[PDB]
């Protein structure tokens, strides 16, 4: 097993995981916060005050009220201060021809300024050709959804290989996954994990939380997103850094 | 098996499946045009002049590069006139409480404009029960992802059975299937096809093509929805009648 910094430098490591790794090890943060609010002012506030302490801010553009690509370029503004990616939790799922449409253009411009998206491995690879013809060019990377959180998730057993496949299969622009555990065994690929909450729990519509320990250290994750763990806490400053310590440590334990 | 009109009465038909039977009966139309454009001028044009050969208009409203809720109030207009629905082809694909959002709020408010939206089933059942949260409220209906027209499609047997389940059990919001067949026997349960054209063929990343005789002949869907073979035309209008005589046909025909 080799550290986040090693694996920034191995052969095939795709050049956003490789800058991720970097900052993920300089920093000591393996949390990417979950910013899942519908004003940009707290979108910003947030990714300011919280940008120290996280590795990515994942995005949901399409619940923010008040979107403009002005607040894009602002949140790009903190991402570099700061040192994070900014990862649109989009996941796409269409077929390429309408998937690459969805990723360039419209009023949202995703490829303008996220330096990740995700998609869904259910339509078959041309969901990833189409994604990586705006990607490729633009110096992107994409995360597949290999498993989710959710009570009564399909992505198990072979929808899961699938998904590993297709990755490993278009190492030129996916640079990992969406996952509950460590589902590739080649270390170029990044897990990152959802449903994450210190305490047992989960919502009333079919999230379901595991705890930071158990994501990284028990089943070998790179990268814990927090949404209302942090998000509905009344310090999410305080509320992140006790994230990023628990993925922090589950990491250099898992690591001796 | 019962006509158009006949299912439209059903005791267990949702209003929105009703209503939109009741216009494919009355207008002699199945036919879904995938509105696949990126101008509002251009998607209101192609709603004005094809509104009378068309059952439903299905949106991507992440592409048009000048959507506004303005343009969402002309296309009602003309829905209204014409007798069509509005399909907003989003494939809500996340956990519940985040589809929920993603389907009222945001800049696209897409809630308040489509009589219809699909979601896929890969999340579980949380992805409709957040839906059906906003859609029950606001009189809306729900199609299921159960087959998908792309090669390399996931979206097969124990799959389609899951969503087959699912819809069965959200009947007050779910109305039917995107499928490329007649997936389940319940006749309030609506079919709709994408992945049509008149000539064999495909794109260049991953679309497969079926003609309607086939999908609504053969393989008993209701509604064909089809884009380039309609929209890359001269003569759009002369393309959706052509495809409407063919659907309508292939329906005639089964029912003999
Ligand atoms: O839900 C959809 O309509 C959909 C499902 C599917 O299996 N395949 C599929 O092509 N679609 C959509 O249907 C339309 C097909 O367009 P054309 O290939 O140009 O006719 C596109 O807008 C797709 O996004
Ligand atoms: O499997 C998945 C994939 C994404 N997500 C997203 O991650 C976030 C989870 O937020 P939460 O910590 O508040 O439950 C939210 O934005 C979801 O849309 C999952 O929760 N599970």
């Amino acid at each position: 097993e080799l550290s986040f910094g090693a694996r920034a430098e191995l052969p095939r490591i795709h050049p956003v995981a490789s800058k991720l790794l970097r900052l993920m090890q300089k920093k000591e943060t393996n949390l990417c916060l979950s910013a899942d609010v519908s004003l940009a002012r707290e979108l910003l506030q947030l990714a300011d005050a919280l940008g120290p302490s996280i590795c990515m801010l994942k995005t949901h553009v399409d619940i923010l009220n008040d979107f403009t690509l002005d607040v894009m370029k602002e949140l790009i503004t903190l991402a570099k201060c700061h040192e994070f990616l900014i990862f649109e939790d989009r996941k796409f799922a269409d077929i390429g021809n309408t998937v690459k449409k969805q990723y360039e253009g419209g009023i949202f411009k995703i490829a303008s300024w996220a330096d990740l998206v995700n998609a869904h491995v259910v339509p078959g690879s041309g969901v990833v050709k189409g994604l990586q013809e705006v990607g490729l060019p633009l110096h992107r990377g994409c995360l597949l959804i290999a498993e989710m959180s959710s009570t009564g998730s399909l992505a198990t057993g072979d929808y899961t290989r699938a998904a590993v496949r297709m990755a490993e299969e278009h190492s030129e622009f996916v640079v990992g996954f969406i996952s509950g555990s460590r589902v590739s065994m080649k270390p170029e690929f990044l897990h990152l994990t959802p449903g994450v909450q210190l305490e047992a729990g989960g919502d009333n519509l079919g999230q379901q939380y595991n705890s930071p320990q158990e994501v990284i250290g028990k089943r070998g994750s790179d990268i814990i997103i927090v949404g209302r763990g942090i998000i509905s806490a009344a310090d999410r400053l305080e509320a992140a850094e006790m994230y990023r310590k628990a993925a922090w440590e589950a990491y250099l334990s898992r690591l001796g």
